[PDB]
């Protein structure tokens, strides 16, 4: 048997405690060398680090959909990998492959049947953008501003984005003007982040929560008040651009990342003065879970893979290479480290 690495939970930070690299724990284990029938096995090529990740550092996740991980068990998450051998009929060496739970391990067997088929043509060969904009994030902005947006092409809507430099961040606030917005409006954690929004991704105004004073810089950037909040963030933030925000206008409840190292329940309740003016202003703040739209998937890479090819759609990620890079990578994201998708390269290929 060859010997290969990996990644398991060391300890946990606490319901209430920050994720550090020392959570994690790399480890060397024997990869046999015969598989068996209904399985494959793979090179591992990228896998994500995310947010919701965080949760499963606690003894209970406060959810059935996520489980959390196990100390001195092999963590697992979004990955995409080639395989190098299988005896599975759907699948056949040299294919490239996905799976949600894909072990953080160099080389790994799976059962065949969880694993996706991807079409490296969708990425122009940049397989790392299948968990990123041309992935499970991509989806989550486009699907989310689709169902919960209530964007209209006729309409002159203004849109903000909160965590806008993050992976979901960066592509809803693109989307937001395909879809005819009139002008979308960013908040991010650093000048550089603002930079590259105003630029590159074309956001029409940014704001830095961190140096900057929000609400003063709404009223110039929105002065017709906030009709869609793409919110990846909630806590004191969503709060200012609330209260901002029209009649009748709409959160699309993507993420509350603020409050992942707090002990309280999700999703959190708006304060009382916040979910009044909510109630006052019919604001629309429902539950959204992209894992429910699964028959959206298909129209869903391929818009995106379509905007990407065109040369609309501008993905970014921050790139960090080695498995013993996880624990790091994965705190760095939560700490807004990233610049859009957070990727770990497992491979030297
Ligand atoms: N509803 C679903 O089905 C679904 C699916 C995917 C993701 N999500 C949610 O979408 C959000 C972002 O996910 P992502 O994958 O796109 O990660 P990401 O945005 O690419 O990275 C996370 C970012 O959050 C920002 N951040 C961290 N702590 C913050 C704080 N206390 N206050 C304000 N900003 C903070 C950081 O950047 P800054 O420098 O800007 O602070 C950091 O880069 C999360 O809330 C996540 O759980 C929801």
């Amino acid at each position: 048997m060859m010997i290969v690495q990996r990644v398991v939970l060391n300890s946990r930070p606490g319901k209430n405690g920050n994720p550090v690299a020392e959570n994690f724990r790399m480890e060397e284990v024997y990869l046999p060398d015969n598989i068996n029938e209904g399985q494959v096995q793979v090179r591992t090529l990228y896998l994500s680090v995310d947010p919701y990740m965080r949760c499963r550092m606690n003894e209970d996740t406060g959810t059935d959909y996520i489980t959390p991980w196990q100390l001195s068990q092999v963590v697992d998450g979004g990955g995409i990998g080639i395989i190098e051998e299988s005896k599975h009929t759907n699948l056949t060496k040299g294919d490239f492959v996905t799976s949600f739970y894909w072990p953080w391990q160099t080389k790994v067997i799976l059962d065949g049947n969880s694993l996706e088929k991807v079409d490296p043509q969708l990425v122009d060969g940049h397989l790392s953008y299948f968990l990123g904009a041309i992935g499970m994030p991509g989806l989550t902005s486009l699907i989310g501003i689709q169902e919960k947006g209530h964007i209209t092409a006729g309409s002159n809507k203004t849109m903000v984005v909160s965590g806008a430099a993050g992976a979901c961040g960066s592509v809803a606030g693109q989307i937001g003007h395909f879809l005819g917005c009139s002008r979308v409006v960013g908040i991010c954690g650093t000048h550089e982040k603002c930079i590259l929004l105003t630029s590159e991704l074309g956001f029409d105004a940014a704001i830095n929560y961190k140096k900057d004073n929000v609400a003063e810089q709404l009223r110039e950037s929105c002065p017709a008040g906030v009709d869609v909040y793409f919110d990846n963030v909630g806590g004191n933030i969503s709060d200012t651009v609330i209260s901002q925000m029209n009649e009748n206008s709409h959160i699309i409840l993507c993420g509350q990342i603020s409050q992942y190292n707090k002990d309280v329940p999700y999703p959190p309740p708006l304060s009382p003065a916040i979910e009044a003016i909510q109630k006052e202003r019919n604001i629309t703040r429902e539950r959204f879970l992209v894992l429910n739209y699964k028959d959206k998937f298909e129209p869903g890479i391929l818009q995106l893979s379509q905007w990407f090819k065109e040369g609309k759609l501008k993905i970014k990620e921050t790139v960090i290479n080695g498995l013993e890079n996880m624990g790091a990578a994965f705190q760095s994201m939560m700490t807004g480290g990233n610049i859009g998708k957070q990727i770990v390269c497992i491979s030297e290929e």
